[PDB]
């Protein structure tokens, strides 16, 4: 019975030991707090101790929410066993970094006006905390840590982890902003590894998905990790928050979802939670409804350490444990650095008018350097003079800021080869031996290898015959999003499915051989995504930004769900160039088109990009046919530019007979920004007829084009703008020259009044070309404050409103 | 040995739910692949009867996770009602069940048949969550509670609405956005003596953007009938009922954030009761595609709330998990987790033939026989029912199948805002009326006194004016509830709505000393303030929820800069700027978002008007950018008392908070009205001659106080400044009136800081010479240069850029 309370005990202690730990350095809720002598082969006295050294100290470790047995037991081995105490040398290091941030903070508060918004005193602990991450890694002899953060001690981080010269840091808000690149040297190790530090907006945890596109990115690059030959994952993803932002962010769940997801995982990320038991002016009651701000990490069953930010060895020691447990099991860990907020939120801030007890408790609270260096003397790991030389390290590194900053203030063709088109049409035949196609499946290979030699290519072909030629030529082409692999429309097949085995094969990847055997350095990554827009968008534009020589599409199940990631098309994707310098050449690809299903399966809202769009920014194309949507993705790929590209992608288009290719736009034509009528261009129709122009974009034309034909209008041309933005004013200035006879211009558009691209044209056509669109007028679905009605009836009276307006 | 024993009862207690037979597909083979038995252990029992109880508890059709739940007592709670032998069900009550499966199998049946194009929405393989759902519902009544509120995506809403909220036929197929619309009905208890209001939200296409509004038009729902956390009795007797799917569970961000809500002060709704109609699929992506848990619901452990994974074949474990559910939210006021397992019998879209993407599970599938008919053989091999019974349950089954289709068939066969001195007074001396020893701040002593001087004397500023609108609405009987990030004290520490004890950090709240009438009697109305969690998806969706569910309230969400609420473009996108026209579901929520260029960056000087403008249709919502505090706070009174349900977009300032020309005078509270149009004082007030005016200058914000600064500093008599208020709609009379008295004006400018891109400008260049021809042809623009972000990261740029605007302006 006695030995039955001994084991009741010990789960007790690993189960529930976190709740007893002193992890809190304020001490604010105060609620918080024989046989002994029996062996049972150890003396109960010293297990107890053991138990109370290992879960109720300075670490609180939550790890028996893991389903894995073997992660389980990895954690008690390390952190039950009884550990070497830290060598003076490694104690002193500590110390030397605890030096540095507490000088910088002095420096940046002192020197500088408004910067206690961005203050790290009361949490320098995490930057001895970063450089253990950082130095473990380099003990593993891994490539590189890729850090992403908020604003809070950042110009900290870009000084004592990624090693920037203060001439850099301080040159000329935005160094809160920027990315930046460094190499750290291990100090009583031989190895070297490179830090680099992620561009982000102010939008607290968005950069999180961005962060981990970025580093599968240089992962898939470095042939590590998943798509590669070893299982190393030497690109580490070092991911920085704040308590209430961790728990109040969706993206943090979003981001979680992916860690071990075959198309994002990163093997693992340590994350680093600045708990600093406050946000803003709010109490951790009103920010979260659990004990802990990273309990949304056990929803992945990631081991937590709690642990005590005025104990540096401590936090020193859980940072190396993560890193250990990360590279062991290729999952996240995450680290909760209990600390305070010295200073208030705003400027002028007295933070005692919201939180006077927690703030009369950290008015009492020296700094965690000199509480270091006093528990060094007290624990007589130092001496007086070696403590005096501590204090003297701290003040040369607090002039040499002020004397640094002192002296820096005293200062192209996308056609390819009918073989090309041939080789992409036989791939979907070259089926591994014993492959079963699904007899649904099999008609649509034998009719891509019909379309690349016969003709009559649609959409779907069209796309793997710009991604098929890109991976021919050697390109990286990463295809991503919701059902991706098939496809919504149930027209990709971009990964077939065995009948018999459930075996996939990925006609598209066989073009990663030369036709001699050798490889072309291309690769076709093509996954499904979980059901994610936030995480999964963030993603792919952090891809694209870790690997500029990758094509990079990220396809929307339809174009309607994409505002559920505003938040990155805002902050990353239209501004990031112009904010930070940070370029990328991310697709988004938007079914969009008004067929009757709804104001949730109508649009991708073009009238919102085109309103985010400047000079330079974006590409928005609407294309009409197969052949100029394989140019703009050749282009895109190929113009050795990095600017994000937006595609309004067809829906019922995809099978319209009419929106079919030749071989001869794919062989030997050009992405065309305007596109005129067939007639005109290879037919015997005649422009100077023409007194009527409709402008327009989209499968509208196709509707606009069988009622010209029907009623043998020849009064009456149709030009379409297939690049949407930048307005190509040259191509459409010399296109509607050609029609000398026009009296009335008209922009068609299915979308209403408010949307499509008219809120935009309506006003720049008139203004960018005066003497060619002055007197323009609309013909498109009255104003709306939905993208659509609801209804399938009504959507075809008005889409029929709309070609009677046309032609009336 | 003993020890051995008490680690075994742990490892089932703890890992049991890994080896339960949930999975009614069995596509997991891996899943399932001493003499002590007899010895009493220590109550004293038999080793094989904890083993039996464990296996019966732990290890059949329920997967029980508890363990990770912090609080003792509700881990005790649910293992003293798990590990219990529990009574087998009554012949009437599995003969209930088995009804409540053959009323959805039919109606299944009859929609697949009837209709073309029904086959995503069909419940087929899930059809469990019928009486799941009614044991639910019928729990609630039991304890007496007042509504259940259910928020579910499309997959069997049709027969949810017939079997659940128990609309009929004739309702439901009526001129066949039934898969949208709010619903509301009565439910009868079969075996008890209570009924229970149901009703059903409206949502969008968008999986789980539901979520918080559920949550927000619960806790309305609560407020008003004084239950919960505002509430005299602790019963919470508003129950929210939330179903998902699978994929949409693991991968939706608002999940965590609604979640987060579940336990909040301002937020809370006594716990949800969450279904999961978990058919191992997501359109065709698998569970491994989907989620990086082996659970879809781990993400619930987040809040420590109970999960209870169980086979959707077996529905009187399905009916008894639904019930120890309710019981649980009951005893602990928190969220209940249920895994229903279960499977997709038809393909995604119409026309999908899903073994091409997942051709085991089909195959699995195929030989798959349905719910209702593997329920009544089971019932046939217990005992339980007689064959003439199972043929009777086939006659009610058949007779439910010939009833919809009949009644389908003979279906087809056929204002003044001013208060008076003593309302500011009243609000202005509540500042000042502290609880006895209560201990103000030093900082905020002179705010609560400068609040006095200025309801006397008045140069009332923005502030204090928001403060008298919503003082003197909660003093006419109004229910205000505000909120947003640091709300209480305001992110500009300008609102102080909460102020806090120096000494004992006991909060006070001047504004609800006007819920009393000076005679001592309540007037009806409440101020209800929160800080929110650092939300703006899921804060924004429970205001608009909120609204949703109390119509009469005023509700106001606060943005900590107007540049965070695209966090909430989802909410805004589906909810707010377009429910009314979509659903007919009305909401009165205003969106505060501080906004104005002051060079503090991209991220903090724009609410992204031009996007609100752009979503913006004829009576869909009001958008305002007010520029003194007296005219904000008339917008607030006729916003709350207009009597029409429509969200209000403000455009609110950071530094104007403390601009002294932004001052207000008493008798604009007093003997004035919500002003459209606004007219510089030196023409209304002054000694200003319209006439000598060539150049009028159109803007809006504050801006207009540079423009004016640099008027008064040049002696501009040639140049007048026209402020519109009131950006949406158009204020056409009030605009075409004003600019009627300069009949000299030679031009005319639109004046913003935002650049040519955003703004009023994209729309207001395209409207107003379209609306008013004879005023605003050739109107030209003066602004920032068109940017791909709202505005330069240097204060520097942001400061040339500002007074090459006033140049302009005055060259
Ligand atoms: C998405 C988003 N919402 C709101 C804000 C405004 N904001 C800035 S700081 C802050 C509180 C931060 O809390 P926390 O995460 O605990 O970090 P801390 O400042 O305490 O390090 C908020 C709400 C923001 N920057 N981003
Ligand atoms: C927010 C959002 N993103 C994408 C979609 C498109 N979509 C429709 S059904 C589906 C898969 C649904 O998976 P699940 O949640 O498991 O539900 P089920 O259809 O299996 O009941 C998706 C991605 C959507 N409706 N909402
Ligand atoms: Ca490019
Ligand atoms: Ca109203
Ligand atoms: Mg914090
Ligand atoms: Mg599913």
């Amino acid at each position: 019975d006695k030995n039955a309370r001994v084991i009741e005990l010990i789960a007790a202690y690993r189960n529930r030991g976190h709740l007893m730990a002193d992890i809190d350095p304020l001490r604010l809720d105060n609620t918080r707090f024989w046989d002994l002598d029996r062996e049972f082969r150890k003396k109960l006295r010293d297990i107890l101790s053991v138990l109370r050294d290992a879960y109720c100290r300075h670490v609180g470790v939550e790890y028996t929410h893991i389903l894995e047995p073997e992660q389980q037991r990895w954690i008690q081995e390390r952190v039950e066993t009884k550990h070497d105490k830290p060598t003076v040398a490694e104690q002193k290091y500590i110390l030397s970094k605890l030096n540095a941030a507490e000088a910088f903070e002095t420096f940046l508060q002192t020197k500088y006006v408004g910067q206690k918004r961005f203050s790290l005193e009361g949490a320098e602990t995490v930057i001895p905390m970063m450089d253990a991450v950082i130095d473990q890694c380099a003990e593993h002899g891994l490539d590189e840590v890729v850090i992403a953060m908020p604003h809070r001690g950042r110009l900290n981080v870009l000084a004592n982890i990624v090693g920037k010269p203060y001439s850099q840091i301080f040159s000329e808000d935005v160094k809160y902003h920027l990315g930046a690149t460094g190499t750290y040297i291990q100090m009583f190790g031989d190895n070297d590894i490179e830090v680099s530090l992620t561009a982000n907006p102010s939008h607290l945890e968005a950069v999180d998905p961005v962060l981990e596109g970025l580093v599968r990115a240089k992962q898939d690059l470095l042939d590590t990790g998943e798509e590669g030959s070893d299982n190393r994952f030497s690109v580490v993803p070092l991911m920085l928050h704040g308590d209430a932002a961790f728990a109040g962010q969706g993206v943090v769940a979003e981001t979680l979802n992916l860690a071990l997801l075959r198309g994002y995982r990163t093997g693992g990320t340590i994350h680093i939670v600045v708990n600093n038991q406050i946000g803003f002016t709010t109490a951790p009651t009103d920010s979260r409804s659990s004990e802990y701000c990273t309990d949304v990490a056990k929803m992945i069953g990631a081991p937590i350490f709690h642990v005590n930010g005025d104990d540096p060895e401590a936090c020193a020691w859980v940072a190396r444990l993560a890193v250990d447990f990360r590279q062991a099991f290729k999952k996240d860990v995450v680290i909760d650095m209990l600390c305070y907020r010295r200073r208030g939120a705003n400027e002028g801030d007295d933070p005692s008018m919201t939180q006077p007890y927690m703030y009369d408790v950290i008015d009492t609270k020296r700094g965690s350097r000199k509480a270091y260096t006093e528990a060094l003397i007290g624990r007589g790991d130092i001496s007086m003079k070696e403590a005096e030389d501590a204090l003297r390290d701290y003040q040369g590194q607090l002039e040499r800021v002020f004397n640094e900053v002192r002296e820096l203030e005293k200062h192209l063709a996308t056609a390819v080869d009918k073989a090309m088109l041939q080789r992409i049409g036989d791939a979907h035949l070259a089926l591994p031996e014993g492959f079963t196609v699904h007899p649904r499946v099999r008609p649509v290979l034998e009719k891509r290898r019909e379309m690349a030699y016969e003709g009559r290519i649609d959409w779907a072909f069209a796309e793997l015959l710009a991604l098929g030629s890109l991976i021919a030529e050697g390109k990286l082409v990463r295809l991503s999003g919701q059902d991706t692999q098939r496809g919504t429309f149930t027209q990709r097949h971009a990964v077939i499915v065995d009948r018999k085995t459930g075996e996939e094969f990925t006609p598209l990847q066989l073009l990663a051989t030369n036709p001699d055997g050798t490889p072309t350095g291309g690769k076709f990554l093509v996954y499904n995504s979980a059901l994610s827009e936030f995480a999964a968008v963030g993603f792919e534009y952090g891809y694209s930004v870790g690997n500029p020589d990758a094509m990079v599409l990220w396809e929307a199940q339809f174009g309607d769900f994409v505002n559920g990631a505003q938040s990155i098309i805002d902050e990353f994707i239209s501004s990031g160039e112009a904010k930070w310098g940070q370029l990328s050449d991310v697709v988004l690809l938007l079914p969009h088109g008004h067929e009757g299903q709804g104001p949730d399966h109508t649009s991708g809202r073009i009238e919102r990009f085109l309103q985010l769009w400047a000079e330079g920014s974006m590409t928005i194309a609407m294309p009409s046919t197969p052949a100029n949507y394989f140019h703009l993705l050749r282009r895109h790929g190929k113009d050795g530019i990095q600017r994000p590209l937006i595609v309004f992608t067809p829906k019922s288009m995809l099978r319209n007979k009419a929106a079919v290719s030749d071989i001869r736009d794919f062989t030997e034509s050009k992405f065309r920004s305007v596109l005129e009528e067939p007639m005109y261009t290879d037919g015997e129709g005649d422009r100077n007829k023409v007194t009527r122009l409709l402008l327009t974009s989209g499968k509208i034309y196709y509707e606009l084009a069988a009622r010209k034909a029907k009623e043998n209008r020849e009064d009456v041309a149709i030009v379409r703008i297939e690049q949407l933005a930048p307005l190509p004013r040259r191509r459409l200035a010399e296109t509607l020259d050609r029609y000398p006879n026009v009296k009335e211009k008209f922009w068609v558009q299915e979308e209403p009044a408010n949307q499509g691209a008219w809120p935009s044209f309506g006003l720049t056509l008139p203004e960018i070309l005066p003497d060619h669109f002055t007197g323009l007028k609309r013909i498109s679905r009255r104003a709306m404050s939905a993208p659509s009605s609801g209804s399938s009836k009504v959507h075809a009276v008005e889409q029929q409103e709309i070609l009677d307006t046309a032609f009336g």
